[PDB]
């Protein structure tokens, strides 16, 4: 544990890692003795005087200051807090025989707590390497061969200034095959080949054809200059899209499928992109340019299938393991110009080919490997590395050039200097005359840039001084005409004189439009010359007949030198000689020096090898493999060698690579090894990698990895390790810059310095560097780069574009470094150095600048202000802007540009969990306008927080604004472990800052929690277990009990607490272990309760499937042996429930239930009837608002003990908890019996594993994260150990299924787990398609909705061993299959809610874990997949149980309101005395910090509680919730709170609802104002189902309000109600989402209408008839038989026929008339007779008391009599689409139909056949009046009835 300074780890050492060797080593290397005998002795000293020394540690103390010397006290320190430790400990480790006495002395010697402590606890040589020796030593001739072989006809012919040697134009092959025809090829291709003007194949491209096209082998083929790649491509991509293709569908399978072009530069990139994009648009294949440029634009690539790029794009692309994902989709690899290996991009090639054949795995299949290449020799070894066989290579001579190609080498003699520009000039210019005279064009290429134009000045001099005859034209009337007239030029530059002469410039520099029309020009045949730079070769193909090569010697900033132009760039330049169909040859000429000569022939001509160049970058293609893991010992990088073509070379020829023995090694093992160790050492000694050299094992680090995905040389990346200090400021940065591996040979000619010097003495930032020192010319360079400067020398100017090329990618990987090691202003300097570095400014400019559309002459006005930018933001109208730019007309525009600028506001808190750790909170609002144009998909943020200095970075990460969250601001949270330094000592404050990632000055940065905060005390000790072996079923009085739990005995940790259970009759807690038995604990409380005949007994638990499990259970063990009703229940009736209630004698509900019936204990006698309540999974009383619900139940229950005095028991049975003291002081247990063990106290063994993997922190999980799980799983299973996996989602139980597959069938493990033969059967239960072919082939799937049948099927089959591969959806921890091996992959989950992923919490993943018991003797095996941010929270919280905190604080609106309700809290005062009850008045004074507590002392909570109250009572009367009756005050309900405690509706929803709904709302706006509801913020929301949701509002009529974003859950419930209503066909997961939809609709209609009705706004009636639709699943327009079971459209066209509209006809219909219209099965004709049968009739008749003799305004009485037809013996409601229970509910309802008014309502239950009902009226306005009674039911349709009569007014 590497820290300055002693650590409390550190000091403190344990026994077992106090070795035979410790002390001196300890002492040795803490003091600094290099020499063994000085602490040898020392040590020896040093322990005599520990040993003889019978005082005190402080004598000890000062003679060990003494014998340390006075210094190194730490050390000391070391020795005195481990004195007997230590001294005893080196003792113990020296013998047995000496062991067994040292432990008795020890223990005599009261040593015994050190003892208790501590029971409580390749031969291989290295041989060194030269890497400089291997490298050729040749430099720029890899000439292996001086002999050279000219074709006959070839001659030389001597002139005054040159040799001319010449080589005629090679003759027509005669190939033995017939050339396939255009239309000779399958349909579906026929467009994937022009027009064209000979409708064939060419040779080459005709005789590759089979195996190209027809087969699908790999392949090289090498062919001479210009052999029409892109069709030899065509043909082998064409063949991939084969097996794609569906057989008979005449369309093409674009998933599942990609392809990939690696091409040498950007440039030909573009040019094939272009030539594969229009080329394929037919298949409506898309095509992309791999913008390797950005590594956030590699998640929305993957829409395209055709990749074209650059080696290095592709592989810093494969190489970072994000994009494992989709690697395994490519199936064609086409690499354009492989002969690069010769080159010094080959190792990169070479890395990919190998990284193609090294980590195939799992995959067994390699894409298709097809190489394009020049004529050379060793192409034989190409295939050997490629792995070509010869039904695949190929290999074309000059002769098949599409035009044949005739050569000319100009030696040039001269030794003078300028003279050679004349020896150039002049043989140029006799080439330009010689081909020009014989009637063609020519193309010339130059050595450098503006070299175009001083070469076309001087040939354009050369002709006036002569002929400029021609050049001039081909034809004065109709050429000259055209050269005068429209290619006379319009362009801007010098070309205006040029051009006119016959002559072109294609210099890469020039105005795009001046190029096009420019090459234009010589394309159409008026210009004579081209001349261009080097990149004409690459991209535009404009082919010429004659090519000329002037120059040749180039510059290279790598170099800092000079050197040969590069084969490849010849062969391409060459690329452009001739013109196939309109001449019969081309012709190409080099013009170099006779130094030179035998160099270009031996590229022209087949005579260059290709060598490889891989030993020059080895150590950095290692390293990035190591980082992968792929390599973890030496014989792996062995292995991945044999896979490169140096390997190859080196077999072939072992005298040219330096190999001493092959003899010995033949296959090259002993030199890899070597090679491989010599790299190997060389990372480790540079900090890259951890190497142990002896026993062979690698371990990549932080540098690796940033030196790998970065795409870093290794040089650079020890220069910034070991340079870069954590003090370094500004000015030395650019130093350690400049002093990277990629500026090694920047040599500063004095040509140069002074122009530099001019610079470099008035820099902006020091440069301590001489003029006369790279270092600083590079400094310099940037520094200028960053003004954008301009210079005139070609040779500064190559050199500060290759600096800016490169400094992008050298800056980021410095601040990642920066970033990784935990320094603030290293990386805040840095960032901003990034910006600067891409955007060419200096933090002292302005943004505006940065716009691409923005106002030119406003910036330098604000620059030269010296007001503060951040002042001008804040200018919230165009009006202060015009002012603040000083112009109208540029204040409109940049006005725009302010409000699009990237701004934001944030807020945040501290909140201490517990002592040591602190969790911030924070709050964010984006505030601009996403102009896409500018601001582009994406724009990244890094969020840092550090300390008070701003020094060390405490937390860091990147946030993502994305279009769609800006304005909609949102929340963030994050744990950080406490300082220990601060954890003692309260700091000030910490700073919280957020930057954008490339907007200037758009930092924002805050303080966090300061204000002073209250640390938890740490932690109390839990209660371990005494020795038991004990209790027993016979302990129990009734022998009828003991035939109950079955196994005699208890289980451990159960047994402890039995007699507080079952004997006594007081109030209990137990926390124990989820997984320990704590189901069997709560029947003890009830068999206690019973056999003393108490009373009603109460369980409570949130988890419904364990309710219903439970009352499945109860009544088969307990029901019959001592007279006894158990019976669950639906909230969703709670009239039901309370009669549920009444007639059970033991009952099972969930919190809210129950409290939905506790919140009315005052009316309600049946609840204090009660004597025994069970509270179950009590933890979640922190689990939200359903456990802020929980809570408030329990302390109901406590309240009402209290005031009714009559006393409850209460027996709380959780799991694991912190200080379970206030939980038992909180409900008044007897602090005797409130047990509470810890986690690690499990009945059985449980191993938890988790493992970390970097960048899924931001997803769900990765590749590797998979492969480690199906490894484990598959590892399980191979020992009888089956295995349990969890996944975030259905979606990825499916994709996971098939990977099993994939897995499972390509190795050695891959059965079924059970014969093949004996499970077909259970593969014909096909309720559901989806689980065949993967269950077929041994993995079992278990989802949220699914079906009955499958579920038994499944799990059934799991438990049988049938499979031991289960794969469950965490939706599905509610059905806890128990396991011997659980498995959690991923902890991540996407919620739209949050617009992030959000990650599993600790209850969930305990839950998750809790299934796990290893067969008897073996232990239960739990792994944790997981991200680097979470696994220290998890392991830290799993091990010591998270502090239970209340989250009442929330719901205080909703408790407060209720207890108003029902008058138990009337003044201020009683709702702090309420709050006494609650855990959140007990826990808010042991955390006052964690609640927002303005002050730490008990008054500032008691003040804390007083303004909370004091908010709240007005927030209630704000809304018309309560009325305060003034002065001691007195409160009381009103309408809208009273339905809200009535209904149980949150407060903010009853808001929302009042003031939306209107007397204008229709049925429409009802069900949108529905939608909108708090409640529903539970239903999910996953990623990307609002596609899912606009494909179904293409089927629903009613329009979602476009003025609200379609990103909410009120959208997706809006559309869903619909979707229930039209019954149609819904996926999976929305019928989930409906059914929890559903469940939560009719309390809240109910208050819709009730507060429609209150205000006497009849529109109620509208709002009945949509509680109608909701209950039976159907639009109220139907025919009223739709609502009936199981009517399909057959029996209700049928019903049609027989004049049948009604219910009431259907139950009076003859019997032989339902035989020939109800065809359904024995069941559903039941479900038709429930839902008939039960269909209510009623009449209705009103007797008004008086029907004329009403006074004015008078609140008149009306009686009505409701009858039915017969007796109801139950209201219970049939429907086949509302899946709960409910009563047949009616509402009454008078009302003037004229005015839209509502005189009078009544809700009611008709229960008797007969009964009636009193309501009264305000007798309406004077006159006579039209009043109309309705009669509704809520739960049916078509049964409603109504009356109207008329009514006379005084």
């Amino acid at each position: 544990k590497l820290s300055d300074s002693k650590t409390s780890n550190i000091e403190s050492v344990p026994i077992y890692s106090i070795d035979e060797f410790f002390l001196q080593r300890k002492l040795r290397s803490e003091l600094g003795y290099k020499d063994t005998s000085v602490i040898q002795d020392l040590s020896e000293k040093i322990l005599n005087d520990i040993e003889t020394l019978e005082h005190n540690p402080v004598a000890l103390e000062q003679k060990l200051v003494d014998l340390l010397k006075f210094e190194n006290i730490s050390l000391a320190e070391f020795i005195l807090k481990n004195r007997s430790t230590i001294f005893w400990g080196i003792r113990l480790a020296k013998s047995t025989e000496n062991e067994i006495p040292n432990l008795i002395e020890k223990m005599v010697a009261k040593g015994l707590n050190d003892l208790v402590e501590q029971y409580k606890f390749n031969p291989a040589i290295p041989p060194v390497i030269d890497l400089e020796k291997i490298k050729f030593d040749e430099s720029s001739k890899l000439m292996t061969v001086t002999k050279v072989s000219l074709p006959e006809g070839s001659f030389k012919r001597v002139k005054p200034q040159y040799d001319e040697i010449h080589i005629p134009a090679p003759s027509k092959p005669v190939i033995d095959y017939e050339l396939k025809e255009i239309t000779s090829l399958p349909d579906w291709c026929q467009e994937a080949f022009p027009s064209s003007e000979t409708t064939s194949l060419n040779p080459i491209q005709s005789k590759v054809f089979h195996a190209a096209f027809e087969g699908d082998s790999n392949m090289l083929i090498c062919a001479p200059t210009g052999s029409g790649k892109t069709n030899i491509a065509l043909l082998t991509v064409l063949k991939a899209l084969s097996h794609h293709y569906n057989p008979k569908t005449k369309k093409l399978n674009l998933s599942a499928f990609k392809i990939v072009y690696i091409a040498p530069l950007k440039a030909l990139v573009q040019e094939q992109v272009r030539e594969f994009q229009r080329r394929l648009a037919f298949l409506g294949i898309k095509v992309a340019e791999l913008t390797g440029d950005s590594r956030l634009s590699r998640k929305q690539i993957d829409e395209t299938q055709v990749l074209v790029s650059t080696p290095e794009k592709w592989d810093i692309t494969t190489r970072n393991s994000n994009n494992l994902a989709i690697v395994e989709l490519v199936r064609l690899l086409i690499i354009d110009e492989i002969h690069l290996l010769h080159d010094d991009r080959g190792p990169v090639l070479e890395s990919i080919v190998a990284r193609t054949f090294w980590a195939s795995k799992y995959g067994q299949e390699y894409p298709r490997i097809i190489g394009l290449s020049a004529t050379l020799p060793n192409y034989e070894d190409v295939g050997r590395f490629l792995r070509v066989p010869k039904e695949g290579l190929f290999y074309f001579d000059s002769s098949f050039r599409p035009c044949p190609l005739s050569q000319q080498f100009c030696g040039i003699k001269e030794r003078n200097s300028l003279k050679k520009l004349k020896a150039m000039n002049d043989a140029c210019y006799e080439k330009v005359l010689e081909s020009i005279n014989e009637g063609n064009q020519i193309i010339v290429f130059v050595h450098s840039r503006k070299e175009t134009s001083r070469t076309a000045t001087w040939l354009k001099n050369k002709f006036a001084e002569e002929n400029i005859t021609h050049k001039l034209t081909k034809n004065d009337a109709g050429s000259k005409q055209i050269l005068k007239t429209e290619a006379a030029n319009v362009l801007d530059p010098s070309l205006r004189k040029l051009i006119e002469s016959g002559i072109g410039t294609h210099h890469a520099g020039l105005t795009r439009s001046d190029r096009s029309l420019s090459e234009d020009l010589f394309a159409d045949g008026l210009l004579q010359v081209l001349v261009c730079t080097a990149t004409l070769a690459w991209g535009v193909n404009l082919p010429a007949h004659t090519v000329i090569i002037k120059g040749t010697d180039v510059y290279s900033p790598e170099k800092g030198s000079w050197e040969q132009l590069s084969p490849q760039d010849v062969l391409q330049m060459l690329g452009r000689a001739g013109r196939p169909r309109y001449d019969t040859f081309g012709e190409g000429i080099i013009i170099t020096d006779q130094s030179n000569v035998q160099y270009y022939l031996s590229v022209l001509n087949q005579q260059l090898p290709i060598e490889s160049q891989f030993v020059s970058k080895l150590v950095d293609n290692l390293n990035a493999e190591v980082v992968a893991g792929n390599i973890k010992c030496r014989n792996d990088a062995v292995n991945w060698l044999a896979y490169t073509y140096l390997y190859v070379r080196m077999l072939a020829s072992p005298m040219l690579y330096k190999v001493p023995d092959i003899s010995s090694d033949g296959q090259l093992k002993k030199f890899r090894e070597s090679l491989v160790h010599s790299a190997l050492c060389i990372l480790k000694e540079q900090e890259l990698v951890l190497y142990d050299a002896e026993n062979d094992v690698i371990e990549a680090t932080d540098l690796g990895n940033i030196a790998s995905s970065f795409y870093i040389n290794h040089a650079s990346m020890d220069v910034y390790n070991r340079e870069l200090d954590e003090h370094t400021t500004q000015i030395d940065l650019f130093r350690i810059f400049s002093m990277s591996e990629e500026f090694k040979y920047v040599s500063v000619r004095y040509e140069e310095k002074r122009e530099l010097k001019q610079l470099l003495e008035k820099a902006p930032i020091p440069i301590r560097e001489d003029i006369d020192d790279p270092l600083a010319k590079v400094n310099v360079l940037l520094q200028s780069y960053f003004s954008q400067l301009k210079f005139e020398g070609f040779a500064l100017n190559s050199d500060i574009v290759f600096i800016h090329q490169n400094a992008g990618r050298l800056l980021r990987a410095m601040f990642e470094i920066c970033l990784k090691r935990g320094w603030g202003h290293p990386t805040r300097m840095l960032l901003n150095l990034c910006k600067s570095a891409t955007t060419k400014m200096w933090p002292t400019n302005c943004p505006l600048r940065q716009f691409k559309t923005c106002p030119v002459e406003v910036i330098k006005r604000l620059e030269a202000s010296t007001v503060p930018w951040g002042d001008y933001l804040q200018l919230e109208t165009p009006a202060e802007v015009g002012r603040a730019i000083r112009s109208e007309k540029y204040g409109k525009q940049v006005y725009d540009l302010l409000k699009r600028f990237p701004k934001m506001s944030v807020t945040c808190n501290a909140q201490p969990i517990t002592r040591s750790v602190m969790r911030f909170n924070i709050e964010i609002i984006a505030d601009w306008i996403w102009d896409m144009n500018v601001h582009g998909s994406l724009e990244p943020f890094l969020l840092m927080l550090e300390d008070t200095d701003g020094d060390s970075i405490l937390y860091y990460d990147v946030l993502f604004i994305t279009p769609d969250i800006v304005g909609h601001e949102f929340t963030l949270s994050f744990t950080y472990e406490l300082k220990q330094h601060n954890q003692n000592n309260l700091p000030p404050n910490f700073f919280l800052t957020l930057i954008s990632e490339n907007w200037w000055h758009s930092e924002f940065e805050i303080p966090v929690s300061f204000n002073g905060f209250k640390l938890p005390k740490k932690f109390p000790p839990p209660t371990p277990l005494l020795e038991n072996i004990s209790i027993s079923t016979s302990e129990l009085g009734n022998d009828d009990f003991s035939e109950v739990f079955e196994f005699k005995t208890f289980n451990k940790i159960q047994s402890q607490v039995f007699e507080s259970l079952y004997n006594s009759n007081d109030s209990v807690f137990v926390g124990s272990g989820k997984g320990t038995g704590k189901t069997a604990m709560a029947e003890l409380a009830l068999l206690n309760h019973w056999r003393q005949n108490k009373g009603r007994a109460v369980y409570i638990n949130p988890s419904g499937e364990k309710i219903d499990f439970l009352l499945s259970d109860w009544n088969k063990r307990f029901s019959h042996l001592a007279g006894g009703k158990i019976i669950n229940k639906l909230g969703n009736d709670p009239s039901l429930n309370l009669k549920l209630l009444a007639k059970s004698h033991v009952l099972l509900a969930t919190p809210v239930q129950f409290e939905l019936l506790s919140r009315r204990w005052r009316q309600r006698k049946n609840i204090q009837s009660l004597e025994l309540m069970i509270y179950d999974d009590a933890h979640e009383i922190s689990q939200g608002v359903y456990g802020a619900v929980y809570e408030t139940l329990i302390s109901r229950m406590i309240f009402i003990a209290t005031q009714l005095e009559k006393k409850i028991r209460f027996v709380c049975l959780s799991n694991c908890l912190a200080n379970a003291r206030d939980f038992g002081e909180w409900a008044g247990m007897t602090k005797s019996n409130i047990y509470n063990f810890s986690p690690s106290e499990r009945i059985e063994p449980l191993e938890i594993n988790i493992q970390s993997f970097k960048d899924v922190e931001h997803i769900s999980f990765n590749f590797s994260m998979l492969q480690m799980a199906f490894e484990a799983s598959a590892a399980a299973a191979g020992n009888r150990n089956s295995s349990s996996v969890f996944l975030p989602s259905r979606k990825d139980c499916m994709e996971v299924a098939s990977a099993f597959m994939k897995f499972s069938k390509a190795i050695e493990w891959d059965m079924l787990n059970v014969e093949e033969e004996q499970i077909v059967p259970y593969i014909e239960k096909l309720t559901d398609g989806h689980l065949r072919a993967p269950l077929k082939h041994g993995v079992g799937i278990l989802y949220k909705g699914m079906a009955s049948n499958d579920e038994r099927i499944v799990k059934r089959l799991y438990e049988y061993g049938a499979v031991s591969v289960l794969l469950i959806s965490k939706d599905c921890s509610a059905f806890a299959c128990k396991t011997d091996e659980v498995i959690i992959l991923g902890t991540n989950l996407y919620d739209g809610a949050e617009h992030k992923y959000m990650p599993y919490t600790i209850n969930e993943l305990l839950e998750m874990v809790g299934l796990a018991s290893g067969n008897d003797s073996m232990a239960g095996k739990v792994l944790i997949l997981t991200s680097h941010n979470m696994k220290a929270y998890y392991k830290k919280f799993l091990i010591e149980p998270l502090p239970t905190e209340s989250y009442l604080q929330y719901i205080i609106h909703d408790t407060l309101n209720n207890e108003i309700a029902n008058s138990i809290i009337q003044s201020k005062q009683d709702c702090v005395d309420w709050f006494t009850y609650s855990y959140f008045y007990r826990r808010i004074h042991v955390n006052p910090s964690y609640y927002g507590v303005r002050d730490t002392s008990p008054h500032g909570i008691s003040v804390f509680l007083s303004n909370l109250v004091e908010t709240c009572l007005n927030d209630l009367v704000e809304s018309s919730f309560i009325e305060i009756d003034d002065t001691t005050e007195i409160i009381s309900t009103l309408s809208n709170g009273l339905i809200a405690s009535h209904y149980g509706v949150s407060f903010f929803t009853i808001q929302s609802f009042v003031s939306s709904l209107s007397n204008t709302s229709t049925l429409k706006n009802m069900l949108y104002v529905l939608s909108t509801a708090v409640e529903f913020e539970s239903v999910p929301l996953r990623k990307g189902d609002r596609a899912l949701l606009v494909k179904l509002s293409k089927r629903l009529p009613l329009r979602f309000p476009e003025h609200t974003s379609s990103g909410s859950v009120s959208f997706k419930v809006f559309l869903l109600l619909q979707a229930y209503f039209s019954r149609l066909e819904l996926p999976v997961d929305f019928q989930n989402d409906l059914k929890d939809i559903l469940e939560k609709v009719v309390p809240l209609i109910n208050v819709v209408v009730d507060i429609l009705s209150a205000n006497g706004y009849l529109n109620a009636t509208t709002a009945m008839d949509l509680a109608q639709m909701l209950i039976q699943g159907v639009w109220d327009v139907d025919n009223p038989l739709r609502q009936i079971p199981h009517f399909n459209n057959k029996i209700l066209e049928k019903c049609k026929e027989i004049n049948v509209e009604t219910v009431y006809d259907i139950m009076a219909l003859e019997d032989e008339e339902r035989d020939e219209i109800l065809t359904l099965t024995d069941s559903q004709l039941a479900q038709v007779a429930a839902f008939v049968n039960n269909y209510p009739n009623v009449e209705l008749t009103y007797s008004l008391n008086n029907s004329d003799s009403l006074i004015s305004g008078v609140k008149q009485k009306i009686t009505i009599q409701l009858t039915r037809d017969v007796e109801p013996e139950n209201l219970q409601v049939t429907s086949e689409k509302y899946p709960f229970d409910k009563l047949e509910s009616w509402w009454l309802v008078l009302g003037e139909v004229s005015k839209k008014e509502l005189y009078a309502i009544k809700k009611v239950t008709l229960n008797k056949e007969t009964q009636q009902y009193e309501l009264e009226f305000d007798t309406p306005t004077s006159g006579k009046h039209n009043l109309t009674i309705w009669c509704v039911c809520d739960s049916y349709l078509d049964a409603d009835k109504e009356l109207s009569f008329e009514i006379n007014v005084k």
